[PDB]
C-alpha cells in the first residue's frame, strides 16, 4: 500500500542572472540541497557561469537541464533510483524570455511520476503571457492525469503569480502550500522586505513559487528553505526562498 510512502519536492529560483557573489551563492545552494536532501529538486534561473557546485550534485542526483547553453534555464534533479522514461522541453510559443515547460516522466519504485517544472513569464507587464502559460500548463496536467490514472503528478516552479491570475486548476489538483494549511509563516517565497539581495523594490511580498500535485498521496508538509544569510559575502543564496514539500499517505 502507499502508507509509509513519502516523497519530498523542493523548488528554487536560484537567481543565476545576478552575477554578484555567484560562485559563493551556488556553493551555498548546493550546500543547502545536501542538508534538506529532497528526493526531487526543481531549479529555475540556472546559468552556465559558476555552475560547477550545482553540476557536482550529479554524484547524488540525475540532473536534467531544460536548455543548457541558453542565457538561463531550468533543471530537474532526481534520485538515481528514479527511472527516466521521457524528458520533454516545451518552449512557450508566446514567450520572449526562452521560457519552457520542462517535463520529466519516470517512476520511482512502482509509482509513475510526472515532473513539470517551469519559470513563467516575468513582471507585471507580462500578465497576458503568464496567464496563458499557466492555463496551458494546467491543461497539460489535466491531460497527463487523464492518461495516467494513479500517477503522481507534480507541477510548479517560479510561476510569478499574483493570486488573481490563477485560472483553471483541475479538481483533484491541489496547491501544496494551501493543502498544508495556508500557513502565514511559509506563505511568501519572494519577500523584498526580508530579502535584500535586490534593491529598488520597496517591501513587496509575493507567493511566486508554488507546487501543485495530483495523485494517491493526500497529505503534504510544506516549509521554506535558504532563508539564512551567507556569512562570507553577507547575501542570501537567492532573492527567492526555496519551497520544500513532503508528500505522504
Ligand atoms: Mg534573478
Amino acid at each position: 500500500d502507499l502508507k509509509g510512502f513519502e516523497v519530498s519536492v523542493m523548488s528554487w529560483n536560484i537567481d543565476g542572472l545576478d552575477g554578484r557573489s555567484l560562485l559563493t551563492r551556488m556553493k551555498a545552494v548546493a550546500h543547502i540541497v545536501k542538508n534538506v536532501n529532497p528526493d526531487i529538486l526543481f531549479l529555475q534561473e540556472v546559468v552556465d557561469r559558476d555552475l560547477a557546485p550545482i553540476d557536482k550534485l550529479q554524484s547524488l542526483y540525475k540532473i536534467y537541464y531544460s536548455n543548457k547553453g541558453c542565457q538561463y534555464y531550468t533543471a530537474i534533479l532526481v534520485s538515481k533510483m528514479f527511472d527516466v522514461e521521457k524528458h520533454d522541453v516545451i518552449h512557450f510559443q508566446n514567450s520572449g524570455m526562452y521560457r519552457t515547460l520542462q517535463i520529466l516522466e519516470g517512476s520511482i519504485g512502482g509509482l509513475k511520476v510526472f515532473l513539470l517544472n517551469t519559470h513563467l513569464e516575468s513582471t507585471r507587464e507580462h500578465r497576458p503571457q503568464r496567464c496563458a502559460q499557466f492555463g496551458f500548463c494546467m491543461d497539460k496536467v489535466r491531460e497527463i492525469i487523464a492518461q495516467n490514472p494513479g500517477a503522481l503528478v507534480f507541477f510548479g516552479g517560479d510561476l510569478n503569480l499574483r493570486d488573481e491570475e490563477v485560472s483553471r486548476v483541475p479538481d483533484g489538483v491541489k496547491d501544496a502550500w494551501e493543502a498544508a494549511g495556508s500557513d502565514n509563516k511559509t506563505k511568501f517565497t519572494w519577500d523584498t522586505f526580508k530579502n535584500d539581495n535586490k534593491q529598488g523594490f520597496h517591501g513587496a511580498k509575493m507567493r511566486f513559487d508554488r507546487l501543485y500535485w495530483s495523485g494517491p498521496l493526500d497529505k503534504v508538509k510544506f516549509t521554506l528553505e535558504g532563508r539564512q544569510r551567507i556569512r562570507s559575502c553577507l547575501c542570501f543564496p537567492s532573492d527567492h526562498w526555496a519551497i520544500n514539500a513532503t508528500f505522504f499517505a
